[PDB]
């Protein structure tokens, strides 16, 4: 009776997205749909048991199954440490997973017709590819305890030559010092992956970088997208009428601000991060965004919510009170992974559901139901009611009574 | 040119900002004030041919007179060395002359009541300490030709053991790297600033970090505020009913874009760069934000507009196409270094003219005064037309009788 999934690897996240994370599976997806599912417990207890084993072990069975579905993950920091009594801070599970599997992670909001934006131009979609790989996020900081000098080198394989950059001499007391990097390869299919999904889109693509600040190393993604599009790219922009542009970040950030939308952004890590969350917001919520990271080999993918754990609603759901916690990106990881899942496989049954999850969840809140968030969009925050929305249990059955409402009809129709 | 003002050090930019500049000078400030101004050209083509000695020059003259006002400058890149011929790809005036520096760069919208937000809920300011000092803007930066190890070592002042750290092994091709680094006292410094300020406007103050991610980076900054905090202005804090809280970088964008306005925004060098451009356009224009950068010794400033030298607004300029390009963040420049060089040295003329200037800027905007940006953020730029806006002359031109009718009517 049920479809047939395939093989899916699903990482457990932490606090507030946990919770939904069961719920999605239990009411949304297990009812429908078999799936031989190797799962990896990414939260915070489980990581620190087996040393953030876990994790790297979950990156490499995405590497072989091609699909992937992650939770939102803490984080820690010395705050967590305290509070979970944790052996060591442990680096970010998408840190590790990233960096592991490359590509470019492509963030998109969520869009209902009813919701007001906080945006008040942003008309079409905007898309932003984020660069998944180096600078901050595979960096090497530290503290510099006291008066001395740090240096940066860079000695070739041959070992034949070495170069020694000065960063800074510290004359009197400390401060902190870090080492980052990026790498051609992975810059190229960055380039690649930005300029395919522009065409795809039919919408011009722009990217930003600091590259008067950083010549070197900002330039560097600056010449790499320009001799990609003047060689590979470019008649087939002009062909659809569309263009690429490279911006300085900070003229981009005011540009797109401003803008009607309609376009792809080309981030790099960092900048991918924080102005994804600027985005969705703007749109009107965070849980209203998809998140894709498209690996390298054209075959691979982990679908995930962009956003964090939700401590703050979390911390209610510890002492019994009503949450309203939107689910949406996190039901769209799943529905985008089983997406892929079933284009890999062909599977023809396995791709209407994800799509119709995906129609029921924008169906059900064009309809008047929906969480705290987008009730705050439509009101203001301030004159909001109880009686304006749906906890996080009561969206989650609405969800799942429209969903096998609308699978109930599929299967009386014609079609079928 | 009745007024005294005193010293102050003028930098000269480049592009569209340096024709809003003399017009500034000639129709605005000169006629009423007169100014000990040592003036050093800080335009390109003078960079150039001083092999940037010139910047270095007024960044000394600003410690010794406390006050100086810039006009945005090019930073040159490929396309600039190949435009202007230059011998060296030179670093921004602006990163020299702030690491030279040091302190805070504070910005803030210029706000007109007529004005239409593109973010709906701002209805109160939103400031942004920007850390001027060190990451990215005293970074170096570099190719990494081919396959080898990039490592980062720090060696001792005490002649202790050597500490190496690899950053990564290069095994398939090149790439690029960068070393970058802040120091204590600086953050200490941003810090009270970030702080004072905060209890001075009676707002709450959030730092935003990446901690998370840079742990002893990050961590350093977000554990130096908290010490000062707890130790210094906490009781403060909590006598005005305002907080300090830390947020990730993440967290806090969503929550700047969502929110009322009303708070002290501290931001890392880097962020504070580009929110400030955000936020500046968030209002409604790049064209309407102050910048001071605020210095460690409680008495040297420097003022400049965030925005940039407007290439493209140029580009027309020199075809002889009509611009209309606002100056009103080039203005705030001169009033907000006036109105501190008023301060120093307690000139009651001085701070009146500065206060009067703005008062006249946002006047006659509030009267239907205003340049195509500002028309755009009313009816949006579509349904802009040539009666709904003034070129950049005409726009000059009415604030200069708008000053001198304010001045007249105020010798009275
Ligand atoms: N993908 C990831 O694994 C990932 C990404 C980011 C952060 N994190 C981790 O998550 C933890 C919490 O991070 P944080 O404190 O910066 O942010 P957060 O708790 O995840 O979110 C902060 C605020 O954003 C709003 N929000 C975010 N998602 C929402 C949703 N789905 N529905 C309704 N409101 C939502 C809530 O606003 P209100 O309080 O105003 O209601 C929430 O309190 C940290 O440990 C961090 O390391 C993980
Ligand atoms: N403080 C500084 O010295 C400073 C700061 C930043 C950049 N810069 C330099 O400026 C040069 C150009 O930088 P860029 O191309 O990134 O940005 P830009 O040319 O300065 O500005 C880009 C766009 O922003 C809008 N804009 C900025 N200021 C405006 C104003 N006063 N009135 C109306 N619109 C305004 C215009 O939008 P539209 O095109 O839509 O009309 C303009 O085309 C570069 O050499 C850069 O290094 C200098
Ligand atoms: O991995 C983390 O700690 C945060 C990740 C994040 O903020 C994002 O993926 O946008
Ligand atoms: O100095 C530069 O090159 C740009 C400065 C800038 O963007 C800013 O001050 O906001
Ligand atoms: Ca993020
Ligand atoms: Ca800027």
């Amino acid at each position: 009776k049920k479809i047939s999934g395939g093989s899916v690897v699903e990482m457990q996240g932490d606090e507030m997205t946990r919770i939904i994370w069961e719920l999605i599976k239990e009411k949304l997806i297990f009812p429908y749909v078999e799936l031989d599912l190797h799962s990896y417990d990414l939260g915070i207890e489980n990581r620190d048991a087996t040393n953030d084993q876990v994790t790297k072990d979950a990156a490499e069975a995405i590497k072989k199954h091609n699909v992937g579905v992650k939770c939102a993950t803490i984080t820690p920091d010395e705050k967590r440490v305290e509070e979970f009594k944790l052996k060591q801070m442990w680096k970010s599970p998408n840190d590790t997973i990233r960096n592991i599997l490359g590509g470019t992670v492509f963030r998109e909001a969520i869009i209902c017709k009813n919701i007001p934006r906080l945006v008040s131009g942003w008309v079409k979609p905007i898309i932003i590819g984020r660069h998944a790989y180096g600078d901050q996020y595979r960096a090497t900081d530290f503290v510099v305890p006291g008066p001395g000098k740090v240096e940066i080198t860079y000695t070739p394989s041959d070992g034949t030559q070495k170069v020694t950059y000065l960063v800074h001499n510290f004359e009197e007391g400390g401060g902190v010092a870090m080492g980052m990097y990026n790498q051609d390869k992975s810059i190229e299919d960055f380039a690649h992956s930005s300029f395919q999904m522009a065409l795809s889109k039919g919408w011009p693509l722009y990217l930003s970088t600091k590259n008067t600040i950083l010549k070197k190393y900002d330039g560097r993604f600056k010449d790499i997208f320009q001799e990609i599009y003047d060689k590979q790219y470019k008649s087939q922009f002009e062909a659809q009428k569309i263009w690429y542009e490279h911006r300085l970040i900070d003229d981009m950030v005011a540009q797109a601000m401003k803008s009607e939308g309609g376009f792809i952004w080309a981030c790099k890590n960092y900048d991918g991060d924080v102005q994804s969350d600027s985005v969705a917001q703007g749109y009107g919520s965070l849980g209203m965004m998809t998140s894709v990271l498209v690996c390298p080999d054209g075959k691979t993918v982990e679908a995930e919510a962009a956003h964090g754990t939700v401590t703050r609603h979390y911390r209610m759901y510890q002492k019994g009170q009503e949450t309203s916690t939107n689910p949406i990106a996190s039901i769209f990881a799943w529905t985008r992974g089983l997406a892929h899942r079933a284009k890999l496989d062909n599977n023809k049954e396995l791709a209407f559901f994800a799509n119709a999850l995906e129609e029921v969840s924008i169906e059900t809140i064009e309809a008047g139901f929906m969480t705290k968030d987008l009730a705050a969009c439509i009101k203001g925050l301030p004159n909001v009611q109880r009686s304006d929305y749906l906890n996080t249990f009561e969206f989650m059955d609405k969800l799942g009574e429209n969903l096998k409402i609308k699978l109930a009809q599929a299967k009386l129709s014609l079609e079928h």
